[PDB]
């Protein structure tokens, strides 16, 4: 019935319902380096995370959202390519049944085991209904994860999945640093898109950083024991929820480093 990743309702299906999936900026896209424009004229990114208010972690099928409080200017992202303050709501990954897949972008072709997408809107439209009717309502900075050493700042969020493991479950989660997510650099490409799920809406300004975090093989194993289905259903694994690369069309990726 609803949309999801299988093969009956997956990515290559959405386009019935959807029509705006085979659009003119359409996400996630292939990361051409040799074709990335050095554009001198990107001011740095400004991530301004110090008061970030987390509430709650739930399962919604499709993957696992942790939800900030945005009543007023707590967690903002300016800077960068973007024009005005943008409101952190919440952040989510995609990530795969392997570890060679699971990252909604590549970077030449090269897959990331999981992709970490922290959502924010444009502050100049009052609330989030509002920022998705224009073409840049939204501002997602997205974040590789390679397997590797253990990131501290995500245990926190690894030991709380046993509670949400079934679709509509939710859980408490209070005083979460989003901080301890980040990589060192914040060197970036940037390039106007969509949203990677239904309804699709192309109304996002994408920041991919450069540069990968590392999590651990167990902390990853984690996130794959989540459940699709709801309690008393039958069990369907949480595991590549992500959509394949679309096509560039008239579009051009900028760099802000060379
Ligand atoms: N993977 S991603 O960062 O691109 C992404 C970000 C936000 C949303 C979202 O808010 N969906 C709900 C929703 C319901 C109705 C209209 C618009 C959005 C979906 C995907
Ligand atoms: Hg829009
Ligand atoms: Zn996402």
């Amino acid at each position: 019935h609803h949309w999801g990743y299988g093969k009956h309702n997956g990515p290559e299906h959405w386009h019935k319902d959807f029509p705006i999936a085979k659009g003119e900026r359409q996400s996630p896209v292939d990361i051409d380096t040799h074709t990335a424009k050095y554009d001198p004229s990107l001011k740095p990114l400004s991530v301004s995370y110090d008061q970030a208010t987390s509430l709650r972690i739930l399962n919604n099928g499709h993957a696992f959202n942790v939800e900030f409080d945005d009543s007023q200017d707590k967690a903002v992202l300016k800077g960068g390519p973007l024009d005005g303050t943008y409101r952190l709501i919440q952040f989510h990954f995609h990530w795969g049944s392997l570890d060679g897949q699971g990252s909604e972008h590549t970077v030449d072709k090269k897959k990331y085991a999981a992709e970490l997408h922290l959502v924010h809107w444009n502050t100049k439209y009052g609330d989030v209904g509002k920022a998705v009717q224009q073409p840049d309502g939204l501002a997602v900075l997205g974040i590789f994860l390679k397997v590797g050493s253990a990131k501290p700042g995500l245990q926190k969020v690894v030991d709380v999945l046993d509670s949400i493991k079934t679709k509509g479950k939710s859980a408490d989660f209070t005083n979460f640093d989003p901080r301890g997510l980040l990589p060192e650099s914040l060197d970036y490409w940037t390039y106007p898109g969509s949203l990677t799920t239904p309804p699709l809406l192309e109304c996002v300004t994408w920041i991919v950083l450069k540069e990968p975090i590392s999590v651990s093989s167990e902390q990853v194993l984690k996130f794959r024991k989540l459940n699709f289905n709801g309690e008393g259903e039958p069990e369907e694994l949480m595991v590549d929820n992500w959509r394949p690369a679309q096509p560039l069309k008239n579009r051009q990726i900028k760099a802000s480093f060379k």
